[PDB]
């Protein structure tokens, strides 16, 4: 499913994504448009052989399971299959782990490239939520 900006920022707001380990709610909106362009289906090969799946491109190394990344941890104990689902749900459950973590949304290097310190706040704007 490809989302709509103000339909995604609804269905993370559902999911308790808004002020999550403090990240307002256009940051993890921005962070999807630059990650997946709004795309739950977009997968992408990393050099290291592990894949990016999904809404958030969450990782095959540590969070997934793919079957084909030798060694993976699946710390979010899923195929990463259920990440490509138009139901958002798996990947938010996933995310806040990752976001947990230690280093926040530096996970994302899309976030931490193009939305860190931007006024994102842009991204929810128009929207009724
Ligand atoms: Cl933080
Ligand atoms: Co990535």
């Amino acid at each position: 499913k490809v989302f709509g900006r103000c339909e995604l920022a609804a269905a993370m707001k559902r999911h308790g994504l808004d002020n999550y380990r403090g990240y307002s709610l256009g940051n993890w909106v921005c962070a999807a448009k630059f990650e997946s362009n709004f795309n739950t289906q977009a997968t992408n090969r990393n050099t290291d052989g592990s894949t990016d799946y999904g809404i958030l491109q969450i990782n095959s190394r540590w969070w997934c399971n793919d079957g084909r990344t030798p060694g993976s941890r699946n710390l979010c104990n899923i195929p990463c299959s259920a990440l490509l689902s138009s139901d958002i749900t798996a990947s938010v459950n996933c995310a806040k782990k990752i976001v947990s973590d230690g280093n926040g949304m530096n996970a994302w290097v899309a976030w931490r490239n193009r939305c860190k310190g931007t006024d994102v706040q842009a991204w929810i704007r128009g929207c009724r939520l």
